[PDB]
């Protein structure tokens, strides 16, 4: 057991699309077709006049290796939150379904079980305070090795780099979505604010007793074990 987010919610949207795929097919859906290697869930706009962020499941092979503008696909990380990850929609070719509300439920029930109370506090900070930040113990502008806690502008992460969050015992824990600490424009856009994320991570309270130890898990709750 490694103390990092087993990117769970993220592994049941993709299950869940190969299955609608497969059902895809069986309708006669020829493109849908495919090996379960081949389907994945993203949040991502689609084809052209597809302009919103919407969860769909894509073939792979129609994935771009990168992207350029506003094509960009996001991944989700076990708070719920939507953050870059590698690959770019083909706005003429993609071969994808969208599926917005059924992978959303899915989401919001991942939710629940997997996002640190610890972590929801810390994110719920930075939303109230920067609409549209989550917190990463990361790092900033021009710099790979400091870390400090901040606000990220979620298109500021990487879904592949891990950084410190919050664990459900409010330890060190590892998340996906980090900075590389390299000096793109991206690499601005965060507010640090070590006070109030710390603050708002301990005012969380115990789900263990003041004497019990509170072991973190990749699931909610962690383990309350006697002293
Ligand atoms: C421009 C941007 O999106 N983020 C800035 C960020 C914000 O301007 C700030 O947090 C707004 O409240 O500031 C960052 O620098 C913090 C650093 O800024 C200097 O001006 C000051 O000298 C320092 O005391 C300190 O506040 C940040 O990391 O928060 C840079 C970031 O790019
Ligand atoms: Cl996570
Ligand atoms: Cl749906």
């Amino acid at each position: 057991h490694s103390p990092a987010s087993g990117r769970y919610i993220q592994q049941m949207l993709d299950q869940r699309c190969q299955e609608i795929a497969a059902e895809l097919c069986q309708s006669g859906l020829r493109k849908m077709c495919v090996p379960s290697s081949r389907i994945v869930a993203r949040n991502a706009v689609g084809i052209t006049h597809q302009n919103t962020l919407q969860w769909r499941c894509f073939d792979t092979a129609s994935l771009l290796e990168s992207n350029q503008e506003n094509n960009g696909v996001n991944c989700v990380d076990d708070c719920g939150h939507t953050i870059p990850c590698p690959g770019g929609v083909h706005r003429q070719n993609s071969n994808h379904a969208t599926r917005h509300e059924i992978l959303s439920k899915l989401v919001e029930e991942g939710v629940q079980r997997f996002c640190s109370p610890y972590q929801a506090s810390a994110n719920k900070y930075c939303n109230d305070k920067f609409p549209g930040t989550i917190a990463r113990r990361s790092k900033g502008f021009g710099n790979n090795v400091e870390v400090a806690w901040r606000c990220y502008e979620k298109a500021s992460l990487l879904y592949s780099v891990y950084a410190e969050c919050a664990s459900n015992c409010g330890t060190t824990w590892y998340c996906p979505g980090g900075r590389r600490g390299t000096s793109t424009e991206l690499d601005k856009r965060h507010y640090t604010e070590e006070e109030g994320i710390r603050q708002a991570i301990g005012s969380v309270d115990s789900p263990c007793s003041e004497v019990e130890v509170c072991l973190p898990k990749d699931e909610n709750p962690p383990l309350c074990l006697d002293e």
